């Protein structure tokens, strides 16, 4: 793994290290020694085939580092040459330090203000501690060092330079947990910008402002506003604030800065969603547009869910073609053949209805399937705050009911089943609706919170009670006339009923008339409270305790969720149902540009 | 929408700004530009009719307003002239900027002190974030500003003018959010004073005493109380101070500050139940009058439901006139009519109890009509304070009874449906009377609280988890034989005991005496994980965390409910089982006035 990997690269560069008497007498500063060895083949290497200037640099030691630099002044253009380390300078090494007269006397003895720390050790990734991606100035920039920043750019380091996952030095501030200061330190490359620096993209496509979004980076997210915002007037206590909404509304871009946002897997992203550009903006998308429509598509749907019930209530049945002989068989009913299901007026006004239902199953698949393949399936289906549940269930029922009509159309037994998971998945499946209203909306949310948390805590340990307790009852009964005592008769049964009196959705087995085994009555009293007082109860315990632990992230996905629902619902209806937001600056002189006023009390 | 056109009326107004070269001079402050603008057309107007002295006074432009004014000292005379801002002079705009200097130079050059700024901007209403009246007083007020309010009141500002909601200054300054320096203010203005301003009402007909109770204003209730109060002695750690009644009791007024206080929709209000005249007064009317009437008209409202219940328990029944030829038909008695149901001397002892039950219902509805015209029919029945939800049942119940009445005199079949909402609703409506009881009160606002809060919420999930379910299982069951498993045996019956398994108020279907279809227990094992072990237990965790967060409100609800139903027996009640509260001034040489003594330890 690599964590043994980077441990042995370490043990190998300081054994190196100390078998080197040179990179020794580098990393101990005793000049004695390094004079005397500098008088005596400098090029000598570490493990990771970094120099011995590397070495002075690394243990911070300016005067070996000048001995070996008055000795060898080319060791200053040197790389480190192995997998961790490459193109590593001792230029790296002393910006990160932040020693401003080791970084002098290396640019004064030609070190590469534009040398790229290729390696691993300095990649994004959860292995690394940092990224300050790859220049001496990102390294400057990261650790906050604006002396070594104007040392840099005056000695040539290219401000626009791109790193391997084409972040710049924008990008990488971003990135830094200092959220406070990099802010200082983006005004201060900002002073050199003279296509701006802020609009350069990442590989990702990203630019600056959309990643400060995307990393929820709301610190740098208001900082920047600072620059796309002006002052109309101020007047005792009101302020009226014109913000350019050209980066937040992204008109006309293949992926906008809100999508971005709400996809985004990072917490901290929808704390975005409550700053001042934004918060106004989509709440403003939201009443006037977002609502109306999500309450016509709930209706429509509640409707569409009326219409395939209706078409199961009335589902085409006839008298069996052959006698019950079994006593324990109470089938009467069997499915009418495609030839005689279509034969009264009232199943043609039927088959409107089952027309319409799978008309509604394949509009939910042209709707569904080309968005997995825009989000990604696992975003799709694993994200909250897209909907990612209800897009599994709302494509599991559509399938569902094109397997149905499958079936009846090829006179197959059996529509039974898939039409009883079309109709607990179908009408479970409003449950997306809820997110549009307040008073539904976080409580579906702690549904989804309990299911995928304390509901499968419970269901693996009442799992392992029910199987000792089924089988205790079901050996108990084995030897006793199953009609006195039905609820053991056979291993699925008791399975089952042990289930049923868990939860106490069935009473206890009891029939006063006949002598019980005495075993019985031992496990059933050991049963009832394990199963039923104490754990049963022990759910409601955990439950309320989960419940006020999550009260406040669920308020937050639900905030979340109406905007994702708005941002969905722009991306996907027609345009002329989505007017332009805000206010266009054409039409007041401002350009192509358009705005969102905003007035506010101080 | 209000928000779209305040947002173009800003846009224009700045597009206006920058097109003129003297709106932009005014705004820039360019007094080159302004000299030579000047030295060359005064009247220029902006957007809303503005001048270019508003536009300097906006800014805050004191040299460019001077130089404005120097030009053209008419300009000092202009209000703006468009819809939102009609009526609004410099002068408006340099006292709401603070700007002293502005505000003398104005004046000095005949600005109306009495200018009203009637356009809608300046109008109490939810769109605006301020509401400062419409006259330069009342903005240097609100603004907080001493000097400006001398220097204003010395040019003739009329203290005792009144905006176009009726507010005087004092009321306008009991609307704003800095309590504390309001009342510094309010002091200011009252030594201008000199019927007293502290007597005007506004157009709602209340004075600023009255207003400072209903919107809740506290800190201004108490400040106002300390020139309505007199401190008789102090003998060490005790104080005796004598409170003048005549502001809160209200005596004679055609509606009393504590009608306008429990009656208020600001939560604010209810904290001015709580402070030193009135907490002693309200708590002396319920101990010594309230109390006693609510025993016993809680006990004769009781004695009337256990009258009515006995006339529904004596019903008049007779032996059904035909046969049950349906062996499913259960009914065996059927109803008497109207000329044979009162025949023997139990029937007579039971008329006297159905004409005290109809009686009783006329005498709800003359005591109730009258009340939804006073208050007002959505105060009177969403106020949970009045008793709001008790006053539809209690009408409710009232109908129900008279319907019950004329379907007896017109021998029309089926008073068990009116009779059964009746008993329901009539002994629901008991409820009323816990309001006046510390251990049954607070319960019955939780009661409430949890109705509309979270069983609402809870009933559309389980709502859509029923239909999904009871689909499922009536489909299930559809092609079985109906009498051996009749809980899904039609689309109604398996709704309903689809609810019942929901809340386990009924056993799961199970006949072990014969083969269920498989798809019934894997639609079963799903039902009572989602029904029974999710979501009605996260029914009792939501209750849980719902109730510890509303404990404090619902005590504060309770104790305003009393308050509340003290106010309601006094103006309902015969005045001679009411005398007034507190101490006659008369007998005491003090005047017509009547006091309430406090007795206190500091
Ligand atoms: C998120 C939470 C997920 C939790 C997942 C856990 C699920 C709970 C229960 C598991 C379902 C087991 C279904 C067994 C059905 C047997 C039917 C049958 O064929 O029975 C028996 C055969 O087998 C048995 O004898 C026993 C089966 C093996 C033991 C039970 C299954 C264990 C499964 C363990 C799963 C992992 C648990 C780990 C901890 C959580 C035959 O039938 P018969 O009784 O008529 O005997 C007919 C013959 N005579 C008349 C002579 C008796
Ligand atoms: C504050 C919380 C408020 C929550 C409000 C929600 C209420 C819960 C349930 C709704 C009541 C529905 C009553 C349906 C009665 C049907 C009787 C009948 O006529 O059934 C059927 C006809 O209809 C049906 O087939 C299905 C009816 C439509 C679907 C069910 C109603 C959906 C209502 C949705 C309401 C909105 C929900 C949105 C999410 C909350 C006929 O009768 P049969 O079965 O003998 O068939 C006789 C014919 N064969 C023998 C061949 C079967
Ligand atoms: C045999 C069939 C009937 C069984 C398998 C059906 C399972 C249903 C009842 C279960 C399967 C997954 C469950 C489920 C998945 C996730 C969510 C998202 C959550 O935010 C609301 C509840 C909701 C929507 C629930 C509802 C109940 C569902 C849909
Ligand atoms: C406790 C948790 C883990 C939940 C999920 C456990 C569920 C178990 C106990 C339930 C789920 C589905 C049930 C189930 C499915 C269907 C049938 C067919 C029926 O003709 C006999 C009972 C039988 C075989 C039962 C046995 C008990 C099962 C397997
Ligand atoms: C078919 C009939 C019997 C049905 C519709 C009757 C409904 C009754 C049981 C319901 C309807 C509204 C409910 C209701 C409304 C509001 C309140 C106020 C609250 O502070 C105490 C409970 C109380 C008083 C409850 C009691 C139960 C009531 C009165
Ligand atoms: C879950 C929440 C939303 C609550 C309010 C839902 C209640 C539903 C399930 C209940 C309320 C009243 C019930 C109801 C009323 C009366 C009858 C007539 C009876 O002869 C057959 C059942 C039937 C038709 C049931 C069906 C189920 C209903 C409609
Ligand atoms: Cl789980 C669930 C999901 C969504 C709804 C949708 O609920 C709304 C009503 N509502 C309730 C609360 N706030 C609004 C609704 C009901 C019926 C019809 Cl036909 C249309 C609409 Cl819009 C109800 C349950
Ligand atoms: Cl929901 C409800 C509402 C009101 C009462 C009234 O309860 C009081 C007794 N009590 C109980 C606690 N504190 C006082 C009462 C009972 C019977 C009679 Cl006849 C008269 C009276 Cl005054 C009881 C339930």
């Amino acid at each position: 793994d690599w964590e043994q990997y980077r441990d042995r690269v370490n043990m190998l560069q300081q054994e190196r290290i100390r078998d080197s008497p040179l990179l020794q007498a580098a990393k101990e500063n005793d000049l004695r020694l390094l004079k005397i060895l500098l008088l005596n083949d400098f090029q000598q290497r570490g493990a990771v085939g970094e120099t011995a200037l590397h070495v002075a640099a690394l243990y911070d030691n300016l005067e070996a580092a000048t001995l070996l630099m008055e000795a060898a002044p080319e060791l200053a253009k040197e790389p480190a040459l192995c997998e961790p380390f490459v193109g590593q300078t001792a230029l790296h090494i002393a910006v990160m330090n932040q020693n401003l007269n080791l970084v002098r006397a290396l640019l004064a003895r030609g070190a590469s203000v534009s040398a790229r720390a290729t390696g691993a050790a300095f990649r994004r990734s959860p292995h690394n501690l940092i990224y300050y991606g790859e220049h001496p100035l990102s390294f400057a920039a990261c650790v906050g060092s604006e002396e070594i920043v104007r040392l840099l750019i005056e000695h040539g380091a290219d401000i626009r330079a791109q790193d391997s996952l084409g972040n710049t030095v924008l990008h990488i501030l971003i990135l830094q947990p200092n959220k406070t200061f990099a802010c200082q330190m983006y005004n201060l490359l900002l002073s050199y910008d003279e296509q701006s620096l802020e609009l350069v993209p990442n590989h990702q496509g990203l630019t600056p402002f959309k990643l400060a979004g995307v990393e929820g980076n709301t610190v740098m997210f208001q900082h920047l506003m600072q620059k796309r915002k002006h002052v109309q007037w101020t007047c005792g206590p009101l302020t009226s604030t014109l913000y350019d909404l050209t980066e937040i509304d992204s008109w006309g871009e293949e992926l906008s800065f809100l999508e971005l946002v709400v996809s985004s897997k990072k917490r901290e992203a929808r704390q975005i969603l409550e700053q001042t550009p934004v918060k106004e903006l989509v709440s403003f998308k939201w009443k006037k547009y977002g609502r109306p429509y999500f309450c016509v598509l709930a209706s429509l749907y509640i409707l569409y869910m009326i219409c395939f019930t209706t078409c199961c209530i009335y589902r085409p049945l006839k008298l069996r073609d052959d006698n019950r002989t079994d006593p324990r068989d109470i089938t009467i009913l069997q499915q009418k053949l495609l030839q005689e299901a279509y034969v009264t007026h009232q199943d043609n006004i039927r088959l409107v209805g089952e027309l319409v239902t799978v008309t509604g199953a394949v509009i939910i698949l042209l709707l569904e399937i080309p968005d997995i393949f825009r989000v990604g399936a696992s975003r799709y289906f694993g994200q909250t705050i897209l909907g990612g549940p209800f897009h599994v269930i709302i494509i599991t029922y559509a399938s569902l009911v094109l397997l149905t009509m499958v079936m009846r159309l090829t006179n197959m037994n059996g529509e039974v089943v898939p039409l009883s998971f079309a109709l607990v998945l179908g009408w479970c499946s409003v449950m997306y609706f809820a997110r549009g209203f307040q008073m539904l909306g976080p409580f579906t949310i702690m549904i989804q919170k309990m299911i995928f948390g304390d509901l499968m805590r419970f269901c693996w340990l009442m799992a392992v009670v029910i199987l000792g307790f089924a089988s205790a009852f079901h050996i108990t009964f084995q030897t006793e006339d199953p009609n006195n005592l039905g609820e053991f008769s056979d291993y699925p049964t008791a399975l089952f009923s042990t289930f049923e009196l868990f939860l106490t959705i069935i009473d206890g087995p009891a029939n006063y008339s006949v002598d019980l085994p005495f075993m019985y009555c031992i496990t059933y009293a050991a049963f009832a409270i394990i199963a039923t007082l104490l754990m049963l109860n022990l759910f409601i315990a955990m439950m309320g305790d989960t419940h006020w632990r999550v009260a406040q992230e669920r308020d937050e996905l639900w905030r979340a969720q109406v905007v994702a629902t708005t941002v969905m619902l722009e991306r996907k209806m027609p345009r002329f149902l989505w007017p332009r937001s805000g206010i266009c600056g054409y039409e007041y002189g401002l350009g192509d540009r358009w705005f969102l006023r905003v007035e506010n009390h101080h």
